[PDB]
């Protein structure tokens, strides 16, 4: 029921999802003045060389990389972390034009595109579990920009036209995320929430400072994809992005001095 337009999108989402209006609600805007180094966090430890990659989903929404989770393989550690999280699948988020399409912003400003690489935290043995705990996943938000191509990009966007519209898969094995990856993992964390419906107040965000840049050929064909179904009217897979929301009760740490 929930999406994107006018008519069914992030300023109605909170007639279904009440907690869309809640005190940790995601995305933020990042006040780079006013987040502060944290000291305590401990060094962040990216471990994705056993990935295994399995699928490729258009949702409806956006499109899923999925990984097999039924083993620590590709995980994410440290940094704010407490325990193990395991990468599930990560997305995109873009705009219709470069513009905009990010979730975050930093000072106000808008990228181009932002993914999110999803983890759950293992001590709650299956995603649904984790999303009924505080500390139940991990989101690694990684910024995009517009320049240069992106090498390890390219086998997504090859693969798009397979998968135009909602309700499509295809196979998507031996893909090495660590190729979507800025050099730094110099980092922004506070606790939020699933950025759609059900807008569960789980995550914490860790959001890398770096931008990866992209071609523009590379996010045309993002824009390429369809919301609608096969036999449909087609409706451009466009600006699948939440605002930011307040901050509330919250504090934006550094991982950098
Ligand atoms: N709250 S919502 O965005 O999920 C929503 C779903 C509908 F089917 C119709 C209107 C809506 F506002
Ligand atoms: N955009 S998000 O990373 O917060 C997210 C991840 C999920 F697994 C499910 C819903 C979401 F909104
Ligand atoms: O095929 C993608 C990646 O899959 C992983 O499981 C392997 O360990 C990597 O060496 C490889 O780059
Ligand atoms: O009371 C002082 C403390 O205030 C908190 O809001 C900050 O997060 C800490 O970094 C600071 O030491
Ligand atoms: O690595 C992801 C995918 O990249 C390319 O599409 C390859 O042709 C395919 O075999 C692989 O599954
Ligand atoms: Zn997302």
């Amino acid at each position: 029921h929930w999406g994107y337009g006018k008519h069914n999108g992030p300023e109605h989402w909170h007639k279904d999802f009440p907690i869309a209006k809640g005190e940790r609600q995601s995305p933020v805007d990042i006040d780079t003045h006013t987040a502060k180094y944290d000291p305590s966090l401990k060094p962040l430890s990216v471990s994705y060389d056993q990935a295994t990659s399995l699928r490729i989903l258009n949702n409806g929404h956006a499109f899923n990389v999925e990984f097999d989770d039924s083993q620590d393989k590709a995980v994410l550690k440290g940094g704010p972390l407490d325990g193990t999280y395991r990468l599930i699948q990560f997305h995109f988020h873009w705009g219709s034009l470069d513009g905009q399409g990010s979730e975050h912003t930093v000072d106000k400003k808008k990228y181009a595109a932002e993914l999110h690489l999803v983890h759950w935290n293992t001590k709650y043995g299956d995603f649904g579990k984790a999303v009924q705990q505080p500390d139940g996943l991990a989101v690694l938000g990684i910024f995009l920009k517009v320049g240069s191509a992106k090498p390890g990009l390219q086998k997504v966007v090859d693969v798009l036209d397979s998968i135009k519209t909602k309700g499509k898969s295809a196979d998507f094995t031996n893909f090495d995320p660590r190729g979507l990856l800025p050099e730094s993992l110099d980092y922004w964390t506070y606790p939020g929430s699933l950025t759609t419906p059900p807008l569960l107040e789980c995550v914490t965000w860790i959001v890398l400072k770096e931008p990866i840049s992209v071609s523009s050929e590379q996010v045309l064909k993002f824009r390429k994809l369809n919301f609608n179904g096969e036999g449909e009217p087609e409706e451009l897979m466009v600006d699948n992005w939440r605002p930011a929301q307040p901050l509330k009760n919250r504090q934006i740490k550094a991982s950098f001095k």
